[PDB]
């Protein structure tokens, strides 16, 4: 317990633009103890370099469960033990349960209808000459391949949004125990109406016949758990992904004009998004099970841990030029997926969506340009993006 | 036990070249039980996967600790355990003592040093007008870096390459544990030349400080054992990666050309050497703590796993057109250095001293050439490299 820097006290200059501080801070060392910006304004250590960041991803000495210290946050509660909130050997099964869904040969197979759905989208924005790039292209896709992938098409997608957007970026303590509770709930309608049909060929199908048989390979919380996961997870970092791309790209004309001109270079550039504004900026819950060190730094026994992702893409050490934006940047491991036992299950599909999105809107539309700011960013320190992306073709 | 894949059946093509063989293994699946070839021809699953290799080196079912189930090898009794042959919590104890003298920062300080280091070897080797890279170039350099940073101040380099590539690459049964005793002799004895002698800051010096204040931080034998694997991890690795390096590029003018022309893409073609020729083919020993799953593959309790790195480097489906040698390539994650708890250690250090090595190697050889045939292949599953290269220029 000692001396705290507020991020709070650097404004909204900070939530809008977090990398002069990030570098600031990596300069005096690797790791400092912070409060995060409000609403929930939450303390403990921010990882700010990518070595760092790298190799706490993996120490087995953080855990990612507070009920081995008496602690029960909302989603465990409410949505149940979910991939992200566990350790193994229970990490291990109910990954287990999912990992041959999202392998990259199986993910490929699915290239033609998310071409496909990405070919309507546009056929129905383009017409319009201009749009929020986010409600016509960007979030549609996503959360029509997810919900198809699991599957369950009839879904209240907009409901689904705004608990889902809420409980990412949360608002405040009320509204988010709200939301929680209220998805919660429409988790459990879903699944029912899902047990309800029968030949469910699809992995929700497979996952409600494993809950259903007798082992403990999954239980009903659980169940709900992995499908609030896989829901969430699989919708606002690639909406954003896909956002942050073009939006960067578009301030950036140097870069978008060198992809024109040559599109087999449209994965690097994604890969150089995914570094340099990376949908996911800070890590998800991570405790110290002992006490532990970082730089030079002791971390007590139950500190909370916050690995910086977003702020390991602009590591100096790691990516020379950390602030410029380069298609042709040498070959570059950024962090943006995560690293060892909890490493990005959706990285496949993601960067499927992501690429066959890309393409397909920058060889129809050679006059995309921004139309002009961008809308409000969501709080919190999770994720990295925009909700409204006014554009114009 | 079983169907198996003897590697043996292959002859020398598959030591010379194993790659054909590896991609029609991995399209049949991404793990094979293999018999790894002759000598001491060893049975375990092969992993040829990227993702598969990714999840293996972080999933928390494969153990490094034979003694964790009555065995023990040449190198664990002899040497003592060290950093590859333990698991958590008794790795996380060891990784700390040596993690702050390899990183980033320390790392580029020895920038002057390494560049001074390699002009004096191209001063001294430049007249001659032909050499043995390897005696003349790779080798000294590394085993150079690495002694003055621990710090070794003499060092019999001709007798502790001989002992090194052994023990790397065995040979037979008598004379693999031959040089682990001649080996751990020798440290021993360096290890006693340094206890006699004026305390300096170094990372021997440190660590001999830390045996002696015993409360089981490091014990003598865990002492010999961890500057067993600094000296020996540090010198074979990087020699093959500045020699596969070197070849490769003369193998391919094309890009050397490309190259040449514009040295900015040093770095880029750095890394694309990792991924086409990584110096470690084949990690490190683990075996099944318990019964797991790999690909949809069933793994027994006590099965060996064998992380095929080169094989996931030339996976099609992290890495398009994998047998082409792009020094441009674009979004290309390899896993030469590992992955989770026991990534590379000397990683930032093996890129600068082979940065610097290959820059003023080919600022200073602008006709640089092969001439003609290269050095035999050690034998094993672990190191990728020939053993002598002789070049002109
Ligand atoms: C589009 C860009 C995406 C990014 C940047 C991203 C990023 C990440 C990151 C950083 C983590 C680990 C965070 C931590 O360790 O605390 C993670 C985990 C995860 N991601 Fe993603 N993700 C993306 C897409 C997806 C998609 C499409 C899905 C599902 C369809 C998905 C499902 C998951 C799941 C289930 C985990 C938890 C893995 C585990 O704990 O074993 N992700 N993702
Ligand atoms: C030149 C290229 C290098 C490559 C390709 C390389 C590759 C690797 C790989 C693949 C591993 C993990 C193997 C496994 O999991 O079984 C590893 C571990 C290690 N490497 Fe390297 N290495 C290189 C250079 C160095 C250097 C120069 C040093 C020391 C100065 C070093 C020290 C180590 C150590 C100490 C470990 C063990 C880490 C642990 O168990 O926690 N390496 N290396
Ligand atoms: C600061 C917000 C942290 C809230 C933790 C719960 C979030 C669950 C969704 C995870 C999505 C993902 O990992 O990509
Ligand atoms: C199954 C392989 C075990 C070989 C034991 C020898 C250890 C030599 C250390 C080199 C480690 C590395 O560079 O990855």
């Amino acid at each position: 317990m000692g001396n705290v820097i507020d991020l709070g006290e650097y404004g909204a200059r900070f939530t809008e633009d977090p990398y002069p501080v990030y570098a600031e801070l990596r300069e005096r060392g690797p790791v400092h103890w912070v409060r995060t910006p409000p609403p929930e304004a939450f303390e403990g250590w921010l990882v700010v370099g990518h070595e760092e960041a790298r190799a706490a991803l993996a120490d087995p000495r953080l855990s990612k469960d507070g009920t081995k210290k008496g602690l029960t946050s909302l989603d465990v509660e409410l949505m149940g033990p979910y991939l992200l909130v566990v350790d193994p050997p229970e990490h291990t099964r109910l990954r287990s349960l999912v990992a041959r869904a999202f392998t990259m040969r199986r993910v490929e197979a699915l290239r033609p209808r998310i071409q496909e759905i990405t070919d309507g989208l546009l056929d129905e924005m383009l017409p319009r000459g201009r749009a929020d790039l986010v409600d016509s292209f960007a979030y549609p896709l996503p959360i029509t391949v997810i919900c198809e992938l699991l599957g369950v098409p009839d879904i209240d997608r907009v409901t689904f949004r705004a608990l889902s957007n809420e409980i990412v970026a949360p608002t405040g303590g009320d509204a988010e125990l709200a939301a929680y509770e209220r998805l919660a709930a429409y988790l459990d309608e879903l699944i029912d109406d899902k047990r309800s049909t029968a030949p469910a060929d699809d992995l929700l199908g497979d996952l409600i016949r494993t809950r259903a048989e007798d082992d403990d390979r999954l239980s009903g919380e659980e169940l709900r758990a992995m499908a609030f996961i896989l829901l969430v997870a699989g919708h606002e970092t690639t909406v954003n992904l896909i956002t942050n791309g073009v939006h960067t790209l578009l301030t950036h004309p140097d870069q978008l004009a060198a992809l024109r001109a040559d599109m087999t270079l449209l994965d690097g550039a994604v890969e150089e998004v995914l570094r340099f504004e990376g949908p996911v900026e800070t890590a998800t819950y991570r405790y110290a099970a002992e006490s532990m060190e970082i730089g030079g730094t002791a971390i007590a026994e139950g500190d909370p841990v916050m690995i910086g992702l977003d702020a390991a893409g602009r590591d100096p050490a790691r990516h020379p030029d950390p602030h410029v934006f380069d298609i042709h940047r040498a070959p570059q491991g950024h962090l943006a997926f995560g690293h060892g036992i909890h490493y990005c299950l959706g990285a496949p599909l993601a960067r499927l969506e992501a690429r066959v999105a890309l393409r397909s809107l920058l060889e129809r539309c050679p006059d995309l340009a921004l139309d002009g700011p961008p809308g409000a960013r969501p709080p919190g320190m999770l994720i990295r993006g925009v909700r409204r992306l006014p554009v114009r073709w």
